This record gives C-alpha cells, sequence and structure tokens, in this order.
C-alpha cells in the first residue's frame, strides 16, 4: 500500500528489492539467473544438468528432499512429483520447478501480501507494462548516471582502461540514454541503486566491490554475461564497436 500509494502520487521510494522479488510483483516467472546471485553452486549443477545429455547418468527423482531438522520432508513439484523421473524432454520442466521452489516457495506468502496491497491502489493491468527492469525505475526514480564517475572506478582484468574493446565499451555507454545506462547498471549489478558518493563506494553482497570488467573468453558472437554477486560482467573480445553496441544492448534488455 505504501508503496503502490508512493507511484500512484508520482513519489519516489528507496525501496530496492531483488529482480525475483520485481518479476513476482509483475507475475513473470523466475529463471535459473535470479538463483546465480544467491547460489552459485546451485546454478552451476542445473546449469550442466540443461546443457548435457544426463538422461543416462541421472540417476534423480523429479521430487526433492528438504530437511525439516528431525526428519526430513519430501516435497512434489506436481502431480505425484516424487514417481515421476528427470528426463532430457522434462530437463526444463523440473530446472524452471526447481528455481521456483528455491527462492519462490519460502517468498511466496510474503510477496503475495505485497502484491495484494499494492495492486489495491495501482491496476494491475496498467502497471504490468513495465518490465522487471522498469519496475525498479517506476517505484524507486531513473537515476542520472554519471559515466565519467562510473569509468574512473571500474577495475579491468583482462583488459587497461585503453583497451580497444573497452575504449568501445565507454563509447557505448556514452552514447546510451539515461534509460539504457540505469539497465545496464541493474544487469551487472542487479540494481539501479548508486551510492551517494557514486561508483566509488559501490558495493555487491559479499562487501564493496567497484565493478568489474573481465575478459569474457568468448568469440565475438558470444553475448556479455553478468556476475551480479561481485558487479562484474564479462565483456568478450568484439571485433567492432557496433558489435559490442548491439550485444551490450541485447544483454540489459532480454
Amino acid at each position: 500500500r505504501i508503496i503502490g500509494k508512493a507511484v500512484y502520487d508520482e513519489m519516489t521510494v528507496d525501496c530496492h528489492f531483488t529482480r525475483a522479488f520485481y518479476k513476482r510483483v509483475l507475475s513473470i516467472p523466475v529463471d535459473l539467473t535470479d538463483v546465480e546471485a544467491l547460489d552459485p553452486e546451485f546454478h552451476r549443477s542445473l546449469v550442466w544438468i540443461l546443457e548435457n545429455d544426463i538422461e543416462n547418468v541421472l540417476d534423480m527423482t523429479f521430487s526433492i528432499e528438504q530437511d525439516r531438522f528431525g526428519i526430513t520432508e519430501i516435497i512434489d513439484l506436481k502431480e505425484n512429483g516424487r514417481n515421476i523421473a528427470v528426463t532430457n524432454e522434462n530437463k526444463r520442466e523440473y530446472v524452471e520447478l526447481v528455481c521456483r521452489f528455491k527462492l519462490v516457495r519460502v517468498i511466496e506468502r510474503q510477496l503475495s501480501a505485497f502484491a495484494e496491497g499494492f495492486f489495491e491502489i495501482l491496476d494491475v493491468d496498467m502497471l504490468k507494462m513495465f518490465n522487471e527492469k522498469e519496475l525498479e525505475l517506476l517505484i524507486s526514480g531513473l537515476p542520472e548516471i554519471d559515466v565519467d564517475d562510473w569509468r574512473n572506478n571500474t577495475i579491468y582484468f583482462g583488459y587497461t582502461s585503453d583497451s580497444q574493446v573497452i575504449r568501445w565499451y565507454w563509447r557505448a555507454v556514452r552514447n546510451f540514454s539515461m534509460e539504457e545506462r540505469a539497465k545496464l547498471l541493474q544487469f551487472a549489478t542487479g540494481t539501479s541503486k548508486l551510492p551517494l558518493e557514486g561508483f566509488a563506494g559501490l558495493r555487491c553482497q559479499n562487501g564493496n566491490q567497484k565493478f568489474q570488467i573481465h575478459k569474457a573468453s568468448g568469440g565475438s558472437s558470444r553475448l556479455p554475461t553478468a556476475h551480479t554477486a561481485f558487479n562484474q560482467l564479462d565483456l568478450p573480445e568484439y571485433d567492432s564497436y557496433e558489435q559490442l553496441v548491439k550485444a551490450l544492448l541485447f544483454s540489459l534488455e532480454e
């Protein structure tokens, strides 16, 4: 009701939430990207499962063992989920269901209450026109983000401030609109929130972390991968400015 009334009254609030929170308010399902920040080995185990032909060496049921300290309570993901086996066909189903039962199950009742009070102020159909990223900008505001401050407090790995790939990256960020710059910040960090000092006192979940850009070890075809846990953006070696600027724009959008 507060955040809903704040938006209704064209008032910005310092309420920055997780991407999974913004997705659930908009009734958008949680994908594996939301799991990466929270548990990277849970994310790394699922990626191998979804990429490789695990059908032969699976030996795993569709149900999951959640230990209730004294005794473990087996949870079904669907009707008769404990008897259903995991296959190459059901690999998308199991992975998308386990993402919703790892975070959305212990954050469902909290979110359902928020959405009830939020949508009892704002029209569900009106607010739905905003992206999971644009909802943060609607609620909190659109930051006018200083590219000079961003470049002054950005550290590189595999590159230097003068690397051609980097020089194109900064040229692209300078050219980006204030909207695109904010979507690039929330892509690599997970939030539009910027400290008052700026990118200098930037912080991640694991303490403080100045924005880090790494050589992604991918060809000019591959896309920029982000690791919100350390404000990290893995930029592969592009061959032209127009190639990098289009692959940057695709990543932040999606």
